[PDB]
């Protein structure tokens, strides 16, 4: 369990994107974790679509709120196509899904890590990135533009996100925000300070797909 996890310079993660004015924090979050360990085992690199997830997933509100675990959920039970036969436009449509044709990606299950419980959080990103949530309504996390988020925030979870590796001390998080924010879209919050929910709530609820 190295004492740094970056799956970057692993070729696991593609470049940064944005949701843009759609609510849309979710299926975002999602096709990363999906996509990661799609490329653990296989050696193959994919960009899959969020949009995808938006016109389809009607358990979730599309441009805006969702459920980062009924994505993937679904993705398992159905699939998800790539970001070319489904690019992302920001708004929520009729499910294209089965009109696009044959699927590209389907994993083989999903399951959550143990809510609170930062040693439980690393492994799985050290196994896999994983989808996680957070305060972002926040107006500090808002302003990051590079550094070490401590705060101030809060516990009121409402953004989701992921989880792209961690250090002794800090644990980077991919934003569904444009690359102009934070540390190229990139933010490193701190870890091991006894906050049990963790700062902004990042400890609350997080998941992930299996891959046999
Ligand atoms: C996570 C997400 O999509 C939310 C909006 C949820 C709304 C539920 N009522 N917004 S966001 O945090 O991604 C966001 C998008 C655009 C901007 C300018 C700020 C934040």
């Amino acid at each position: 369990i190295p004492e740094y996890v970056d799956w970057r310079q692993k070729g696991a993660v593609t470049p940064v994107k944005n949701q843009g004015s759609c609510g849309s924090c979710w299926a975002f979050s999602a096709v990363v974790t999906i996509e990661g360990i799609i490329k653990i085992r296989t050696g193959n690199l994919n960009q899959y679509s969020e949009q995808e997830l938006l016109d389809c997933d009607r358990r979730s509100y599309g441009c805006n709120g969702g459920y980062p675990w009924s994505a993937l959920q679904l993705v398992a039970q159905y699939g998800i196509h790539y970001r070319n036969t489904y690019p992302y436009e920001g708004v929520q449509r009729y499910c294209r899904s089965r009109e696009k044709g044959p699927y590209a990606a389907k994993t083989d299950g999903v399951r959550q890590v143990q809510p609170y419980n930062q040693g439980a959080l690393l492994y799985s990103i050290a196994n896999q990135p994983v989808s996680v949530v957070l305060q972002a309504a926040g107006k500090d996390f808002q302003l990051y533009r590079g550094g070490i988020f401590v705060g101030p925030c809060g516990n009121k979870v409402d953004h989701a996100v992921a989880a792209v590796g961690y250090g002794p001390n800090y644990i980077l998080i991919k934003n569904s925000w444009g690359t102009g924010w934070g540390e190229n879209g990139y933010i490193r919050i701190k870890r091991g300070t006894g906050n049990s929910y963790g700062v902004c709530g990042l400890y609350t609820s997080s998941f992930y797909p299996v891959k046999n």
